[PDB]
């Protein structure tokens, strides 16, 4: 569309990541794939808002943004997951996240985004964008029949609905998430998400904030693959451009000419899973494309790295009460630690097997 977000702002770079990245690089023995590790911090990344305990975190990043642009000439860009619903990751096996439906979940959400919302009205001159709730929505449209996710729905819908109307008044720019080519991409999902992703859109007051969708977050699919993985049979939209270009014209009829992202941080190394679904610590995963603004496609505004590579997604440890059985399987990687927390050797593979090469 005419106004992407990126274009003329320099992303603030997380320096949790860097440091994260720092610590892990420094663990590197070989000289060479160490050098290359150190860069991975100079590779904008989403910070997650996974906890109202992130919150301050936020202000830091959007004051220290504030003066680097200052000091640089140079408009910042601070780039966000809003990640604390509820009854969080309602289709998972076993329960995360601070907040549940049962103990005023939806309430608390709403003060989680107030927070969020009275540190970014401090800081005018900060643009952010946001990746609104990865992993919700689009059980909303599949995952019915999991009555976690049904008894969810209400509370998924109107705390989305906030944040969206919320955000919007700081003048967030948003993209919802909305799963992978594998989840809503099937052609069969495609209207269902269409009709979700409008209503929810409609909901929010159509704000032009509202840009569009997330896909490929924390997830492993190609952007533009030249052979389609094995995974993917029976699916003619094998990669997220396939997705895409299905999806966004469904939105464009109903009035919401929407723009997407795309993951690609661990999109490096292709046909690296035996079922498409396997989203754990997936083993021999890369690196992949640089974020940028150069996505080759009139509906993607940039691809991005959501998901921080080297990050755990989840222990494989089966006596941790977080334990999911899908970090068990055999194409996750092992042992792993819990979900957010560093995954060493995870990372230093990511950097071994980046493609492009870092």
């Amino acid at each position: 569309s005419a106004n992407n977000p990126w274009t003329g702002f320099q992303i603030f770079l997380s320096p949790y990541y860097a440091n994260e990245v720092a610590a892990a690089a420094k663990q590197i023995t070989d000289p060479t794939l160490s050098s290359k590790a150190a860069s991975v911090a100079n590779i904008p990344t989403f910070t997650w808002l996974d906890s109202v305990a992130k919150i301050p975190d936020l202000g830091t990043y959007l004051a220290s943004a504030s003066a680097l642009g200052k000091s640089t000439g140079t408009k910042q860009l601070v780039q966000i997951v809003i990640y604390d619903l509820p009854d969080r990751d309602c289709a998972a096996k076993a329960s995360n996240g601070e907040f549940s439906i049962a103990n005023n979940g939806q309430a608390n959400y709403e003060n989680y985004i107030d927070q969020i919302v009275a540190q970014i009205q401090q800081f005018p001159d900060v643009r952010v964008v946001a990746v609104i709730e990865p992993d919700s929505l689009a059980n909303l449209v599949t995952n019915l029949n999991v009555q976690k996710c049904a008894n969810a729905k209400t509370t998924y819908l109107a705390c989305v609905n906030y944040a969206l109307t919320n955000l919007a008044k700081v003048g967030v720019y948003m993209y919802m998430d909305a799963g992978h080519a594998g989840w809503l991409g099937w052609p069969a999902n495609l209207s269902p998400a269409a009709q979700l992703f409008t209503q929810v859109w409609q909901n929010a007051g159509k704000s032009p904030f509202i840009k569009g969708l997330a896909t490929n977050v924390a997830n492993y699919n190609a952007l533009q693959a030249a052979s389609p993985d094995p995974i993917t049979q029976g699916n003619p939209n094998y990669d997220e451009i396939h997705y895409i270009n299905a999806l966004a014209p469904l939105l464009q009829q109903a009035g919401w000419d929407a723009t997407f992202i795309v993951d690609q941080g661990r999109s490096g190394v292709q046909n690296i899973r035996q079922q498409w679904g396997d989203w754990c610590n997936i083993k021999g995963a890369g690196f992949g494309t640089r974020p940028t603004t150069n996505t080759g496609s009139q509906f993607i505004d940039s691809i991005v790295w959501v998901k921080p590579g080297g990050e755990s997604d989840g222990t494989s440890n089966s006596s941790s009460p977080r334990y999911d059985s899908t970090c068990s399987l055999p194409d996750a990687a092992q042992p792993a630690p819990e979900a957010g927390t560093w995954f060493q050797a995870y990372f230093q593979t990511l950097v071994s097997a980046a493609n492009p090469p870092l």
